[PDB]
């Protein structure tokens, strides 16, 4: 990544590398994997981002979907930012493929990211990757919120956990009280109805405790 | 977070990230998880705080209660601190949503936290989160102190552990001798009665050892 | 804690935090936990010390005894050092509750600890905590030294280990040859008697090997 | 490796050393081992690269293939860059065997890598090694893409994972929609045929979900 | 410990603390524990050395022998270096109890160790401790070298391992070919006799392979 | 070790210490242990090298062979470099025993290693140790290359792994195609014969796949 000390390039650490590999091995593409990726790739160059994605073994259906998303965003970038035999020793303008690190060198990437003003190719590429990762999360979300209904003897708290877990995956962690009540079991629904509208989640959970 | 070297921004470390994820996985929302969160988020930006909260998988009923608490505190902040097309290159005043990191950039957050004098948006947001976490702890406290009574053959020490464990959860670690005696078993109660008032916990525990 | 680079404040590390939590989980309040706490809290602010104590789940009977000890020492501090509407921008004198971190801010704590000359509130508070921890160790010491006697077929070395383990807990690691001999079994006692007085532990152990 | 602070030599870290040894022990020569090697050997001298390769126990058939590849590339380097009793205290030009670290000292390697302009012998040697590693990956790829066909009751997602896993190994992670459809089972093939051409992978996977 | 940056005091690290605790837990007082202690206590103050010794739970017979050894060496130090109401703001001369850290403060210890010329109280105290540890190792050595004899079907290599393991413990790793031959089994003894004198260990082991 | 910042002495790290102990515990004296030792002892003083060797428990037959090798090399050093009551405050010339750290202090070792020009006693001693370690590896190599022959149903790849593993141990990783073919089973030998001479290992392995 690029870090302070002056802004200088640093090697990706074994700790960072292992942390990413392990979270994928344990969590696959549960929603919480996205903010972990984002956090672990803080200051990342496009090379660093490709490194992290490449260290993943398996999950290749998802990674191909990721590739396709990246290619679309790169095509759109080029449409919005067309580049014009470059002047000797001068910084060239990055194309989509340069941002994704397929046609740019590390030194070029460092040049853009540390320029004044910077062309933040690390942040732009991360944005495309996170967009692709959110799509994978939505695809792999196993259950519709319509099918999350409280069991006859399921504690209300356990039901609320499932409801908001499902909502998070279906929306890729991007921001329902009435539906929560509607999908509650008849005993807790009666109690929640009696609370009326404007009840907080805390109050609803206390009531069905 | 923001740290010294001059006050500069640093990437959240994999060690910090993993420590938070693991403590939640092992301890859920036992009271001791709060001071761990506070300690692990030392110097945290609002982005860092959202990162830590987002890395948590599951417990989504609690996180939604947390969200609601944050939104209330943000609404109250705006009521107390209304903001007035900003002057070119000047620092704007943070709204509630800027403190919670939904409408502020990392650079803006860095600007407020390192300003002279600082607008400590990291500390303000942490305060709202801890307030929400304490409510979760109180909600998930399984037992009333009224039901913590010493067993006929339960060692006094074991009883005192349960009593103060329960008191801590019920009060979210925010600061009873008579009730302790009252809920003791008849043999130890007789002994403690004979000690009289003004006995320390140490003396009470020695007496029923 | 406060450390050198100039004396500056640093965030407590995840390594330190986890080390303390784990040693308590594994060793409870065996004597060796005290020097570990002292070592892990090197340079600690009162906030850091409260953090470490708060990260402990369970053992709440002991922590309440710790609280009581802290409150006594704070009351005594105030008796010895009474404080007199403070001058603008000037350092106030710490009360007992400021040293224990209940009524002082981190910035105030940093101010006292790094002042010239320093008011070492971190060291003063640690002293009160260690005093409380030593009392817990003495309370939880399961066996009197009077009951540590060598078994008929127990190796002398194994007996000496138990004797000095017990002595350490009973005295909270704060500094017997005749009693060691007296509590030895008849065969080793005969041999040790024949060595006479002035025998070192090494010589005694060699003799009953 | 060589790193910034001025460009200076640093000892390879135990963390780096162990990370490489462990990834080989767990993953052998699965494709994802290559980007891990590349990442762990960031800034590596030829000595460092030989160190990492030498710390591997077993897999000696592969390492001999690696040796042969390195020797070929070294022979080609010498053909392209012939060297001409060197001037006192002056930098000599590296031969193939100097780049591979068999006939060069660490100090010479440091001299080339930190020269102005640099002769990047660490990067040149890594390139030869990665070339050899990609060949090992292609050799050890157990299955042809022609044999990856969707099972009668195999979920489409599971099939796509195998297809792109196989494609990655066969091509050593160096960059098929029609073949994917062709190798799908009759039920999903019917559905995919009906989507027509121009369908993204996402759309194809949604359709056969 | 005291380290470079100027010679400054640093807190003992959790890594160092845990490494010492664990090596004792796993190896007790096998000979190899001594050089580990010495290495882990590099630059240690007397306080640091007491910390490390105090973090050990159990083994209290050995630690009491250690105490006695330390007290003897302290008594001898005072005999050799008698100290003479000290001049204001001046460095006092350390007594035995100051070197062992029972009557000296950390600041005094830092003063002696970083003085010009230094009074290396950390190194002097470590020397006394290692002397005591070597005695513990000799005491706990379970077997005399006279009882290490090669089994009828024991591989010569396995016998040599036991012989030199025993010799190391008996001598506390402080520096026999004829005895090695003498204690060999009749078949290997015949072969070694035929080699004659002046045979290296390598040659002897090859011969009885 | 000695490292850059100016060349200064640093304490050997707990990570380094543990890494060496563990690799020996897991790998004994498999060939790959040598480059690990070399890598872990980067910049090592003779004291550091003795530390690492001393932290090893067991394997004492091998360590005695190591001792003997070191003593021979020290004797040869003295023969080649005889030393001549030294001038006050001046650097003395190191003897063999000074290089091996038996008669030299750490400060003397630091003096030689950081002198201009340096007398690299750390590198000289490491060379003697590695020479001794290579001999141990050759001694403990369990199998002659003459006995590595492909099984009737053993995959060619598995056979090549054994062949080059054996060759590495027999030669202590110091640099056969005809012998590889000669020791292949009759079916693969027929195929390899038909390839003719000049076949690479890759081609041979593809042919017998
Ligand atoms: C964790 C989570 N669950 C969801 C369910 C449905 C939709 C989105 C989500 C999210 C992501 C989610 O909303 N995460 C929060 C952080 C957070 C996490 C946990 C508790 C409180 C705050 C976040 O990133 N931001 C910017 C945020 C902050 C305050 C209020 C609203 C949003
Ligand atoms: C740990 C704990 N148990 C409780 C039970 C009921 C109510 C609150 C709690 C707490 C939190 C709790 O009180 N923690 C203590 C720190 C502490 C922890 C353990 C032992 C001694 C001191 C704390 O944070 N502060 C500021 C404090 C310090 C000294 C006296 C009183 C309070
Ligand atoms: C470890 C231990 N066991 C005891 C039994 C009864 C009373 C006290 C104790 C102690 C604490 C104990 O005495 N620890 C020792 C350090 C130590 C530990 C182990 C071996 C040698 C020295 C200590 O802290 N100091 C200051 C000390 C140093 C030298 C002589 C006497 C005391
Ligand atoms: C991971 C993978 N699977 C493959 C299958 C066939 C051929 C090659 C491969 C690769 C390597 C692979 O292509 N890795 C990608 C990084 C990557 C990994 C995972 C998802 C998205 C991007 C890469 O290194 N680069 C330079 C790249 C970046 C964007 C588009 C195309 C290529
Ligand atoms: C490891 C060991 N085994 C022994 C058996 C009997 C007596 C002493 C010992 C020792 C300690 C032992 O001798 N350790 C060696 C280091 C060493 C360890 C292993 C192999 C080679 C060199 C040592 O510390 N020094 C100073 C040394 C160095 C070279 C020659 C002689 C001594
Ligand atoms: C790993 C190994 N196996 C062997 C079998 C017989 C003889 C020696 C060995 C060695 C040591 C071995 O040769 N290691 C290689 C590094 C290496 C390791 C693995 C693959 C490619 C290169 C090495 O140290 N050097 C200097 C080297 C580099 C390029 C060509 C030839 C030698
Ligand atoms: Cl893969
Ligand atoms: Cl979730
Ligand atoms: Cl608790
Ligand atoms: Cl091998
Ligand atoms: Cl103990
Ligand atoms: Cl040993």
């Amino acid at each position: 990544p690029i870090v302070q000390n002056q802004m200088v390039h640093q090697c990706i650490s074994p700790r960072t590398l292992n942390a990413w590999v392990k979270v994928v091995e344990e969590k696959a593409f549960s929603p919480e994997v996205i903010p972990m990726f984002s956090a672990l790739s803080c200051g990342a160059t496009p090379q660093d981002l490709n490194t992290m994605l490449n260290t993943v073994g398996g999950h290749q259906a998802a990674m191909q979907m990721l590739k396709e998303t990246i290619n679309e965003e790169a095509a759109e970038w080029d449409r919005l930012h067309p580049v014009h035999p470059i002047a000797p020793g001068q910084m060239r303008e990055p194309r989509g493929s340069d941002i994704a690190g397929t046609t740019s060198t590390l030194q070029e990437q460092i040049g853009w990211m540390t320029h004044n003003p910077p062309i933040p190719v690390g942040e732009i590429y991360k944005r495309w990757i996170i967009l692709g990762l959110n799509k994978i999360v939505r695809m792999y979300s196993p259950t519709s919120i319509l099918d999350i209904r409280q069991g006859p003897k399921e504690p209300f708290r356990d039901y609320v956990d499932r409801f908001y877990k499902t909502l998070r995956a279906e929306q890729a962690s991007q921001e329902t009280e009435t539906l929560l009540v509607q999908n509650a079991n008849p005993d807790c629904k009666t109690i929640l109805k009696a609370l009326g509208p404007g009840a907080t989640l805390e109050e609803m959970m206390t009531a069905c405790q």
